[PDB]
């Protein structure tokens, strides 16, 4: 009942596509069944590449697909910061991930196939698995993020209802200054991030700046801790524009959006300590159906 | 006497190409080239996985210089072709980093950058990828007819004696695939376009295929004698914006490359390589590959 791009884990390389509707929303039906269908041959011909991909829609498609039921969290992504996270909300998100990058690029060629001329395509971004699964500011990245299929499931995967099987998800691409960060001492890029670089040893919470990283997004309520199910990876060129194409996945669009508000200085007037070498440049928030929605809209 | 570690391996699924102009004084290019190759045997060190090679090469100017005009006698600036068909983009300086690992490559071309820092301007910066069945994004499978394994594609690319024995030529031209206008052709008109079959990937025979088809321009012999080049090429870009072939070849001589190139694009006989129906080059330029005791004593 998921899509399939939500749950695995350790994907290698993956293709993010971000577009506008230019036709009639309901060219996004048929095209929506045609591509979960080029996803389940994809994953048939190439077993090994551990395959998954997923269709989501923006604030006023999915209002339309879906009459205005569910998806209550549903918005367009706001500013956050009053400006310092900027928002480019677009109506379609496509998240092709698996094991093999070539293999992603002809599940990228069939959408854009199944679509047709009824998208505009914004954005498009190849992600790739660095070395010893750092992020390319040297620090190990998704420690924390939830692990296994059933906490997975418990973190992104909506319950019950009308979204049951469905997820809420979160695009921001971002853009390291490498030059900026390595003016920084070791020492001052932990307390940057909350981790130590080489070991990834989490530095004690009362230890380190309330501006680290993981002050920022590692949050709770009550002692419940507000998770997301991350599939970020690197991108880009080494002599031009890199940095992290930032994903997340979670059954409530509210965790994520605390973390937002946290990093951008809306709760506590504090900023992410990241903002010293890089910067988001894109945002948007989708509602990803169940595999079972998206065959009950035509 | 020891040839670049990028040139003859075989089968490498990703490669990073740099194409750059020298911003200074050619003076810089020395010390940088030197780290640059320590740092090549560094990362094979760390990733012995990864069977990384690279190579690094220079453009007729810089080199004269390097080089005190001793030498890489066929080396120029590449030309353009068919008057313009084939457009020249002539940089100072190419990278060109392969292995069975992207992110091992990037790390690699993140050390390049770092060794010739602000001394060079980079022009061109392409992530090669091998698609599925080793095809071009064309979808005709590539490589049937490249030398293979080290004894040939040695002899084929490798300079043999003299001072620059253990160096290559290199050419790099960035191709540019129209896949709408591809499919617009029938799949046996693709075919007669190429010289091979699609989905069996079999020659055909030469007086069966058009004058004008892709193997009849650069399956070239001299007297019998086959003007073999190594091909490095991969496919890369976006699906949505643009992709094609990055094409990148070594020769032992220069000459191998120009007479199919002048074939190509309709200079050799007046006739032009039918692929120009759906794929162009935008960048063209030829390089002088050192062996790496070159590199070494560059000083
Ligand atoms: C430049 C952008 C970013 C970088 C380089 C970055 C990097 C990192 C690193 C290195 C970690 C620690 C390793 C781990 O546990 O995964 C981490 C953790 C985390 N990040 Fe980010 N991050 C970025 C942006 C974001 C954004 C925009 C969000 C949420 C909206 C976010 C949410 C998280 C969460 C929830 C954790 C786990 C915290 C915990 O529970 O320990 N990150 N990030
Ligand atoms: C868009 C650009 C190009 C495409 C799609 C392309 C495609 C192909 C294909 C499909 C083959 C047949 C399989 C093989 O034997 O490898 C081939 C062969 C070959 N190509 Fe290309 N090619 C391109 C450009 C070039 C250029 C610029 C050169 C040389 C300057 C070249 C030289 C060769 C050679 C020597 C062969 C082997 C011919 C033989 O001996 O059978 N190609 N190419
Ligand atoms: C954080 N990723
Ligand atoms: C020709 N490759
Ligand atoms: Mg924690
Ligand atoms: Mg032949």
């Amino acid at each position: 009942q998921v899509q399939s791009g939500i749950l695995p884990e350790h994907c290698r390389a993956a293709i993010w596509i971000e577009a506008n509707l230019k036709g009639d929303v309901n060219a996004l039906r048929e095209a929506s069944k045609i591509f979960v269908d080029n996803v389940a041959t994809f994953q048939a011909k190439f077993p090994d590449a551990k395959l998954g991909a997923v269709v989501a829609f923006g604030n006023n498609v999915w209002r339309q697909l879906s009459g205005g039921e569910g998806a209550d969290e549903l918005k367009d992504f706001p500013v956050y910061g009053k400006g310092l996270a900027p928002s480019t909300q677009y109506d379609l998100l496509i998240h092709i991930l698996s094991a093999r990058h070539e293999v992603n690029f002809s599940v990228a060629q069939a959408a854009l196939a199944a679509f047709g001329d009824a998208i505009d395509v914004k954005e498009e971004i190849h992600g790739f698995r660095w070395v010893e699964e750092r992020d390319l500011s040297g620090f190990v990245d998704g420690t924390e993020n939830p692990a296994g299929e059933e906490t997975r499931r418990e973190v992104a995967v909506i319950k019950d209802g009308v979204d049951a099987g469905g997820s809420y998800v979160f695009v921001q691409r971002w853009e390291h200054n490498l030059k900026q960060l390595n003016r920084m001492s070791v020492p001052d890029q932990e307390m940057m991030i909350g981790r130590t670089k080489d070991a990834n040893e989490e530095i004690d919470g009362d230890e380190r700046p309330v501006t680290s990283h993981l002050s920022r997004v590692d949050l709770k309520e009550d002692g419940k801790g507000l998770k997301i199910v991350r599939q970020s990876l690197p991108y880009g060129t080494a002599s031009g524009t890199h940095g992290l194409y930032f994903c997340a996945y979670c059954a409530r669009l509210y965790n994520i959006e605390q973390q937002l508000l946290s990093m951008f200085g809306d709760t506590d007037g504090k900023r992410d300590a990241m903002l010293r070498f890089t910067k988001p440049v894109t945002g948007g928030y989708y509602f990803a159906p169940s595999l079972e929605r998206i065959q009950a809209l035509g």
